């Protein structure tokens, strides 16, 4: 038999860890000549596999890389100190000047020397505390800001709002270093010399800067760097926490303004600015040589033809670019998806095809700000928008060792259940349970008893362009932490196949178990004859997003009487389309007729679809899912959100509260809209 | 048996007459109490016809009317000579306060008084000439401007740009008087007092100025007047050409710079500024009290369900809304469309019904800037962009009575062609002859022998939001005139039952023709197993538009050198669809499966759908196709066209030519992703 049980049972641990061995033994960061190697590896394997075609898609977007022969570095100035040019690396590693030292991708130029202000996590909230309440001005000064809470792009945005000259990030061992674990090479805590890479870009989801809109192919017209979408404006280089230590021992000026703003340090997270007394005459001074070079990128993108519906797409993608070995991040993810197209193409062998198309892909870029995935869905937009069934994500398939993580569309919740509850735990003490009942236990819905946690989609992997921006239901699914105790090696030299065999999942186990999850869900999705979404899982998850606008808005009871503010018909909206999906589920179940089948399918298929607005949401034109969008100012409802955003302070409320009306309409209007779509057709 | 001939032969002239006169013995003004009777009735008599469902949709707009207490005219200032109050009704009429007198739709408020230039018809390449070659400065003047060529829209945009402070539209002889035939009643010429109506918007296709993108239904949010889009800032009256003649007798200043400035009245034409030497002190003074208002509007929706594919629509549609009596302008077409309804409604009561679900619309408010089609449409998006198979317009039926006049898109062309050549001419001369020959014979193509000409589709009718916005394959057929000798009458209270009775089409033999010609299309639109588009028509267009554009951009070939301007890419598209959409056609020629036929439609059905930006055209967001939406300075191709257009006067001529590069860019990656769209599938 040919079933998703012999699907399953053709995965194996053994493989995902050679696989992960064979992805991790040389750095592989985007627009280099061996990320290009690995993907014509991976081309040729998918077809020894059994796909149809395995093609590259190929794209010249803006990368960045520090200058070989011209190091960043941070100095306290006659330099006196000087932070490393590169992490200590790993036992056994060879090739270490084709390991990129950290550095911001993107950062501009520069040397700006200057004093040193303490801006805890950068957040929109620790701004607003340092300028409202404590009356502390960053203005031309250099902030230091530690890793966590929110992307790191949004602490550069947020530091350049607040005038900052310079931005310096670094890992605090509060946010960073687990209580009792020894630091790699013996244990999977981040020791004192490693740092986190990262691109510090603003995109909104534009993919490569200098083609917004458009893919970045062999004739396309490119914008001049000045005009380029989401470049940061001041120099930024992160650092480790030994190098951190010495920046901010001197610094002066007020104390923190409560505990939540004081890491591990054994320094006194004193906000500044500058340094104290003695040294109150020393400044900081930044070096940053890297430079923006548009570069080659390639994508591998694999097809499995459906045997009845071809023309429709479920696409299982994961990036295959690393900062350096990508020891978890992403070949953790990307052994799996590997493993996943050798079983399907052992089934394929054997006579057997998919109901729909199935695309696999291994994109390129994703680290420089999701520029593969998205410049490949700027390319076929079309044919996604009509035919694209659903994506599932395969980036890192572990960051723990704790439980499963999944966020997802509500039209996937049922089928995560119902898959999980089939597939055996591979967790200590849940021998012969399922992994539904593990997970339930261990990551408890905060709303359902007897049900798991599954969070919202929002941004930062390559789901994003084919949810946010095209409408098409996403999912990702991996193991993770315990929450209550990202991961300490992050984008570091230190992630390595060692620290994943070592510490993390020596018998592959979690591999497998995040395989079965991601190749199931896919199984279904591309063999199931009704698609396996169910629209009242919509229906309910609208009515709490609505409950919790309205909420926020009710903190201003006096506005909203002056300027007549209801969100009555966001909740009439919210009312019919619980009765029309209702009504829908009634028709689905109740249904020989092919036509009415794929009529059926069709209306789920593009339910996503009818939350996509094509005005987009305010100044961010690639963000235009009405109910998930990312807010501008990190809830859903992002535009009404964003409309209510420190309401208060605006110096119009008048025009301030028309715009909450404004997109009360607006998310009133799709929401009724979406439901109409699962209306009899005629 | 139920197939073409036996929904054609149903379809008779007689019942047309009667409806005509049915609809054209009270005026039916947008927004009035008249209106919403005749929605009421026709809504019951699609039922009684045996449509499925048959609904109203109202929305709230904003519309424009004269102030019944406070008219409209124009001085000449002591006021010495005063426009007239009202057209002298039409003998036999009756109710002529409820007629509404002319106006300019949508002129804001005012009494300029001023000195009068008169420009033409206040074409672009008029004002050019008058600045440019004339050096005459139309800033604080009253420009009066004769209608014809252009949208009179349009002019008031283009003077309004020239900085004037009023405009006054008059028809001339020139243009609305044909040679030897007797004004009404005794002819179908516009008498001296006869005045053309109409609207003065800029909406470039976003329907209500108060609600663009979003319907204006009950809880809609509108922007305030100041932030409205579209509305002219200068007031604007319209007037016969005996009030005309007396504004232009005394006109000064410059000659007319050639004969091309100079209609038919018995005066010089002088382009002025002012009068001459004994009047060079009187005034011309504005007196406009016209009001907008948010008013409701109602279209009228029938549905016949399709039996096989109801979840795809073949929409009908045309106005209902009228300025007067719309003896012509709309109601020849609309008593069209109810024959049409009548003869399916009667298969449909025989027991057949069409293969795929037709959609029959009366439109409201046409007439005030496409807004019961266009919000109608932006409510229903979702669904007409994934269902929306056809769009067939059905506005006035007789412009005249000379030969057919066709415009839609190319898919369209091959459906056109083999229809006209089943249906019989009703030409004088032609009898026993196909309404092919008669027509090509009348208006034989420019480029081949033996083919008639079919024109584009553009602006200005219902079709707009359904091709340029949302990029479904539409096509409108009407009778028109010789052009070589719009029509007299038009938008005045003399197009009446009468002047269509006696002297357009007294045996209603063409309105029987263009019934069978809209019900045909229909028809095969909505039965055909394979939908009746031919992809290998637009290959052959659009390398036609790419030859042409080329050929614009080459009359600046230093320009094109200096900054590397190479339309290599978009004929390596056109080419690449050339060859891609001739192996689709073989594939749809040779392939008992059901699914690669609705894969095969599909692929067909989002062929037009291909071509839509979502991205629009440069500050027109509702404008989103690539290859025939309306240019800003109005080819098609309008983003590299305008692009072009008078780049030689632009100040930044690296800047210019960077954005005509842009654009080659955005149509060649366009025309490529429309052809993969026709590529397999997987
Ligand atoms: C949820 O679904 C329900 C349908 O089950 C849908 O109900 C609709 O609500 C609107 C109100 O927003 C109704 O609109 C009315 O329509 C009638 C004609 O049918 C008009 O006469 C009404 O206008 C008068 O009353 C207004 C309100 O006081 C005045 O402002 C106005 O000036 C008029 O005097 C009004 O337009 C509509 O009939 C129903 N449709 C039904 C029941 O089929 C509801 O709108 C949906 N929710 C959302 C968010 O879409
Ligand atoms: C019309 O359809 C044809 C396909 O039949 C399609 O041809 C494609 O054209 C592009 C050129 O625009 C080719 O791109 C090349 O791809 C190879 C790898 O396959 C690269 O090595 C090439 O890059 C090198 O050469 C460039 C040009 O001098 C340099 O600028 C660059 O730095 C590299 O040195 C280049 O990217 C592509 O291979 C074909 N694809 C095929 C034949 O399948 C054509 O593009 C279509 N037209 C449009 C408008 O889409
Ligand atoms: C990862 O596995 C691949 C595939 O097995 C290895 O690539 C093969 O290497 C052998 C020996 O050089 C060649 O003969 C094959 O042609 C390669 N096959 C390919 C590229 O498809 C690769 O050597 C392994 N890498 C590491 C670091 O172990
Ligand atoms: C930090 O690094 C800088 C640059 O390498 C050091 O300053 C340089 O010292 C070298 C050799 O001693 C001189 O040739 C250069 O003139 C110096 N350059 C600059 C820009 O200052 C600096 O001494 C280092 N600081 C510490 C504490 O090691
Ligand atoms: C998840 O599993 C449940 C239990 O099997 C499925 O719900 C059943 O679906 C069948 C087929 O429609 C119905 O006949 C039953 O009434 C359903 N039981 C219920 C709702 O309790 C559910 O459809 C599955 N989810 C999927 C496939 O997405
Ligand atoms: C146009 O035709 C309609 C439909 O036949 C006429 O409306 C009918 O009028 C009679 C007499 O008043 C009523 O009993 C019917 O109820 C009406 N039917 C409808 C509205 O569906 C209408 O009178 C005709 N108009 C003119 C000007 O001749
Ligand atoms: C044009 O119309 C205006 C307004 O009706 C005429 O001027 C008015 O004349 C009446 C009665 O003779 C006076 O009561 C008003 O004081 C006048 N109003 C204004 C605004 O001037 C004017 O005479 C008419 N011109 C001609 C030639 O008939
Ligand atoms: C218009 O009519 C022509 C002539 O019948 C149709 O072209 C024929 O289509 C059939 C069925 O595909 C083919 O077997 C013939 O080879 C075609 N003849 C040709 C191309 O000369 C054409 O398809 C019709 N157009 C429509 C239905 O849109
Ligand atoms: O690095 C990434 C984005 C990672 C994010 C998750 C994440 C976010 C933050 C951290 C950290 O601060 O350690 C770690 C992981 C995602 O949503 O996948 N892509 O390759
Ligand atoms: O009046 C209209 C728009 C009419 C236009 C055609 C047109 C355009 C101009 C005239 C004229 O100047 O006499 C006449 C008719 C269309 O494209 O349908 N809609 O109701
Ligand atoms: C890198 O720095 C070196 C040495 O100072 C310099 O010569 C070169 O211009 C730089 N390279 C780039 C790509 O900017
Ligand atoms: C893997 O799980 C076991 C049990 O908690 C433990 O030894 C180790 O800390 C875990 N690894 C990680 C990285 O959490
Ligand atoms: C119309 O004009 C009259 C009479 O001068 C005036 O009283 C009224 O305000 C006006 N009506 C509107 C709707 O503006
Ligand atoms: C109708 O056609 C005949 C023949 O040309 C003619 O008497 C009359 O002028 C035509 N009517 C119009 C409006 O063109
Ligand atoms: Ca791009
Ligand atoms: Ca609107
Ligand atoms: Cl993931
Ligand atoms: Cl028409
Ligand atoms: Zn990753
Ligand atoms: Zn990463
Ligand atoms: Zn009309
Ligand atoms: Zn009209």
């Amino acid at each position: 038999k040919h079933n998703m049980k012999a699907f399953l049972d053709e995965l194996k641990a053994e493989n995902i860890k050679k696989f992960l061995y064979n992805f991790t033994q040389i750095p592989h960061l985007a627009g280099t000549e061996q990320n290009f190697q690995l993907a014509k590896q991976i081309q040729s394997q998918w077809k020894e596999f059994g796909l149809d075609s395995v093609e590259l898609a190929h794209y010249d977007v803006l990368l960045s890389y520090p200058n070989k022969t011209h190091p960043n570095y941070i100095s306290i100035i006659n330099e006196i100190f000087n932070t490393s040019l590169f992490e200590p690396p790993p036992p056994g590693y060879e090739n270490v000047s084709d390991i990129v030292p950290p550095f911001s991708a993107f950062s501009p130029q520069g040397m700006p020397e200057g004093d040193l202000v303490y801006v805890n996590y950068a957040r929109t909230e620790d701004f607003f505390k340092l300028e409202r309440d404590m009356k502390i001005n960053c203005s031309g000064k250099i902030v230091i800001a530690r890793y966590g809470k929110v992307f790191r792009g949004n602490k550069v945005k947020n530091a350049q709002l607040a005038g900052a000259k310079g931005v310096i990030l670094y890992s605090d061992p509060a946010d960073y270093f687990a209580p009792g674990v020894k630091s790699y090479p013996d244990g999977w805590n981040l020791p004192g010399g490693g740092v986190q890479r990262g691109n510090i870009l603003n995109l909104n989801g534009a993919g490569d800067p200098l083609t917004p809109g458009y893919p970045a192919n062999e004739y396309a017209y490119r914008r001049g760097i000045a005009e380029a979408v989401g470049l940061p404006s001041i120099p930024v280089h992160p650092i480790g926490y030994y190098d951190a230590q010495k920046l901010l021992e001197k610094m002066g000026g007020s104390a923190p303004p409560d505990s939540s703003w004081r890491g591990s340090l054994k320094v006194p997270y004193n906000v500044g600015p500058g340094f104290t007394g003695n040294f109150s005459t020393q400044k900081v001074k930044m070096h940053i040589h890297s430079t923006n070079e548009v570069t080659r990128i390639y994508n591998v993108i694999g097809t499995l033809r459906g045997a009845v519906e071809p023309d429709r797409y479920v696409i299982l993608g994961g990036h295959r670019d690393s900062w350096v070995f990508g020891g978890i991040d992403p070949q953790s993810g990307a052994a799996v998806v590997h493993e996943i197209v050798r079983s399907f193409g052992t089934l394929k062998k054997e006579g057997w095809r998919p109901r729909r198309t199935i695309l696999f892909a291994s994109w390129d870029a994703e680290e420089f700000g999701l520029l593969g995935s998205t410049e490949w869905a700027e390319e076929n937009s079309r044919l996604l928008q009509e035919r694209g069934v659903a994506y599932i994500n395969a980036d890192s398939s572990i960051e723990g060792n704790y439980t499963l993580r999944v966020d997802c569309t509500p039209l996937m919740y049922s089928l995560v259940h119902n898959l999980t509850k089939e597939l055996k735990s591979p967790d200590e003490g849940f021998e012969g349970k399922s992994l539904y009942e593990s997970w339930t236990k261990k990551s408890p819905s905060p709303e359902f008893s007897g049900m798991p946690r599954i969070s919202k989609l929002g941004s930062g992997n390559d789901f994003e362009v084919f949810f946010q921006r095209l409408g098409i239901a996403s999912g990702r699914a991996r193991y993770t932490k315990n929450w209550e105790t990202g991961y300490p090696l992050y984008h570091s030299v230190y992630e390595t196949y060692e620290l994943v065999e070592k510490f993390y999942d020596p018998m592959f186990k979690y591999h497998l178990t995040v395989a079965q999850v991601r190749g199931g869900m896919v199984f279904e999705l591309a063999n199931s004859i009704v698609l396996p979404f169910d629209c009242r899982d919509y229906a309910v998850v609208l009515r709490k997003y609505a409950d919790k606008i309205y909420s926020i808005s009710m903190k201003h009871p006096q506005e909203m009487k002056t300027y007549s503010v209801s969100f009555d018909s966001l909740f009439s909206a919210v009312k019919n389309f619980t009765e029309i999906a209702s009504k829908f589920s009634e028709r689905l179940q109740d249904f020989s007729n092919p036509i009415v089948l794929r009529m059926m399918n069709d209306q789920l298929m593009f339910l996503e679809r009818a939350f996509i607005d094509p005005l987009g949401l305010p100044d961010r034109p690639f963000y235009r899912h009405v109910i998930y969008a990312p807010s501008s100012h990190n809830e859903s409802f992002p535009g009404i959100y964003d409309a209510l955003f420190d309401i208060e302070s605006k110096v119009d409320p008048s025009k301030a509260w028309g715009e909450v009306k404004r997109q009360i309409y607006v998310a009133a209007f799709t929401v009724q809209a979406a439901a109409e779509t699962l209306s009899e057709v005629a």
